[PDB]
């Protein structure tokens, strides 16, 4: 119950629709390695700092 | 070797998965974007705990 | 401006197009979830020896 023109429409709105949600899921992908990957350079950062902490501990206690 | 309608339903066949996959990829991004969020959280609280455990003692021994 | 064989070109092109970008982002989602999973148990890894260290110096201060 729909015109060839409007099946038409349809079709290749549904085609469009794919090209711009694959585009969509690009641009997320790029934000979300950009995020993860800085926050974890932030976990490593700050157990690297807690290392350090606990190494002057245990000098300061062994001495 | 294939006639026109098989043909046609192959071409359309194609286009049918693409958009059964974006969906996928879709649901996958859902599942990994909340599991990578609660691991790290999960890591941060880790290292908060073991931040306290290390202030306390250094402030049990510096006393 | 185009052919109707240059626009049909064009089309295909345009859908097959869509066809190699979902395959490039399944590539990437399986190198990206290895590398977020592998960087995960590294942390996970350099926190339990950090834990075993700082419990092993709370044992020796507190006796
Ligand atoms: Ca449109
Ligand atoms: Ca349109
Ligand atoms: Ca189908
Ligand atoms: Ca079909
Ligand atoms: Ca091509
Ligand atoms: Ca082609």
């Amino acid at each position: 119950t729909k015109t060839n023109i409007q099946k038409d429409w349809e079709q290749r709105e549904f085609i469009e629709d794919m090209s711009i949600n694959i585009q969509k899921i690009v641009e997320f992908l790029n934000k979300f390695e950009l995020s993860t990957r800085n926050k974890l350079s932030d976990l490593n950062e700050k157990l690297t700092i807690l290392d350090r902490q606990v190494d002057y501990l245990e000098a300061t206690f062994k001495t």
